[PDB]
């Protein structure tokens, strides 16, 4: 097919219907994105050329498409009523010269399964053009991402709505996390096969829309660190020169932190500790709080934190445990501050305790934890 | 959906895809060999208005993921999936098993007693609600592998004779008891091997010959017990000899 508009537009019934092989392409780019869809789903309203249109509970199998110079490859919409409706894609071939496009699968209220052939692009446009775009795809809705990213940097996804659905099943991401972007790291439901040793965050010169899994580039905030680090299963993050803050209370992954960057908690906001493990502060330019308790845990599992840089949490604690928890808390030289080292909200938290450093308050060698805590040991010169 | 007859050890059954937007009932079978495999489907609501039928059947599940198990042994079904409040399965036979395919990270108990009558594996996790649990027939609660295993809140745990957590992994076990607890005659915890463990009672009572002991060679544990309803009689030694105390937190 070689259109103007639209391609080809599939809807309502066509169950077990099967398009093998095709070849559709709009005859040049050249004012592709000012094309308005004529049979599209009440949900597009983006306005640019669309290559398959597909809507209203309408599945058809995409084998092996070739689309080329379209503003949008693919714009697919699940049922109204509930969703139904598989966007369902096998290795499409996408190509545009220029490398002008819009978004290669726009998908609305659905699920999907792409398996992608280590060809595709994303827009010029560096805020809006992505690979997917994910508008208002329900809770119980799963859009698996299989394959081969494309070669070159791409951003992979953007999105609205309040649910998760996209999934990278065993993606082979080629040199993404170098040369792409991920987006929006909010639409990403699951990652199977796919890790990274480091995130790297950059308070000066970072940009959220990467990875953050590539040293040459590091995002810019902490408010994704603990999901970026569960999905990718990193064992470390490495904070560039710069004051890194929060400003509400954010989740730190139990990982080591290293580099010469600082950890700041403004506005009153606290670090939250939601899982075991151990969270290490190594060699950073200090943690501290404006107010805050330093540490909140909200994890009955075993906890071990271990800080070997100056630490500041004022009048407030380092550690204040919302459970019946289990926390050993390490300082290692550098400073610390607080009123205690740990304290609890409520029945009984027990807690081992090591501080070795001079410049401590010794003021509360004798009483390091308020009454809620029991001390398992208590190593304090 | 599927029906799996005699398929071998080594079979593997994959399925890939979407399920139907309507509940189905997943599997059933025959055969001492489980071999169905969820790679990475998409289920859609089918926690909800589905049922896996035969959980027995199921070989591992990847990338399908659920925070909570729930458990009704009044009004639960064990056709169903257990991973949605409204569809609570009955029984705790395979509640490790399924902990360990969806990676919950709790167990709700709905009022009622959770009864086993032969040693079943625990996952741990966090256990609440207003179920309580109990191991009769002289059976005993397993714990196979470390971490934390939590009971917040329940209406309480007790044997009719057996020991209530026996432990048989060598790694670091947590118990943490916030509810009431009766071991009666038997320990709390016993080692099977020479083991690592750390127990904490919170409130509520305890009742037990020895709170820990194991069953030869040496297990090391910590110990608090934070409450007045205990078995003060033995607040001077805790556990058996086969037992070395790292700490011990008790009045």
């Amino acid at each position: 097919i070689l259109y103007k508009t639209q391609g080809a537009v599939f809807i309502d019934s066509n169950g077990g219907a099967a398009v093998n092989n095709a070849y559709i392409s709009r005859l040049g780019n050249t004012n592709g994105e000012l094309e308005q869809a004529v049979y599209k789903p009440a949900g597009f309203t983006e306005v640019g050329d669309v290559a398959v249109t597909q809507f209203a509970g309408s599945e058809v199998k995409f084998n092996s498409p070739i689309i080329e110079q379209a503003s949008f490859d693919f714009v697919h919409a699940g049922r109204d009523t509930d969703s139904y409706g598989l966007f369902m894609v096998d290795k499409p071939h996408i190509e545009s010269s220029g490398g002008k496009k819009k978004h290669s699968f726009y998908l609305i209220n659905t699920s999907s399964n792409v398996t992608l052939s280590g060809v595709g692009l994303s827009g010029q446009d560096p805020d809006l053009d992505s690979m997917y775009f994910l508008k208002n795809c329900p809770e119980t809705a799963r859009n698996v991402v299989r394959g081969q990213m494309p070669i070159s940097g791409v951003k992979l996804v953007r999105g609205t709505g309040n649910y998760p659905t996209l999934v990278l099943d065993c993606t082979n991401m080629g040199s993404q996390f170098q040369f792409g972007e991920v987006g929006d790291i909010f639409y990403i439901k699951d990652v199977v096969g796919v890790k990274a040793d480091t995130l790297y965050i950059d308070p000066v010169n970072g940009n959220n829309y990467n990875w953050g899994t590539n040293g040459t580039k590091p995002i810019r905030e902490l408010t994704n660190i603990a999901k970026i680090c569960q999905l990718f299963r990193c064992k470390s993050v490495y904070l560039n020169a710069g004051e890194s803050v929060i400003t509400s209370n954010t989740e730190l992954p139990m990982v080591v932190f290293e580099g010469p960057g600082s950890l700041k908690a403004n506005s009153g906001s606290s670090f939250l500790i939601k899982a075991g493990g151990t969270l290490s502060l190594i060699g950073l330019s200090g943690i501290s709080t404006d107010g805050g308790h330093m540490f909140r845990v909200s994890t009955v599992e075993k906890v071990n934190i271990h800080t070997n840089c100056s630490v500041n949490a004022g009048a407030a604690y380092v550690v204040l445990s919302e459970v019946q928890g289990n926390i050993e808390y390490r300082q290692l030289f550098y400073s610390v501050n607080c009123s205690k080292y740990i304290g609890a909200t409520a029945g009984q938290t027990i807690a081992g305790i090591m501080v070795k450093t001079a410049t401590r308050p010794t003021g509360i060698d004798a009483a390091p934890v308020d009454g809620n805590v029991s001390l398992t040991y208590k190593i304090i010169e």
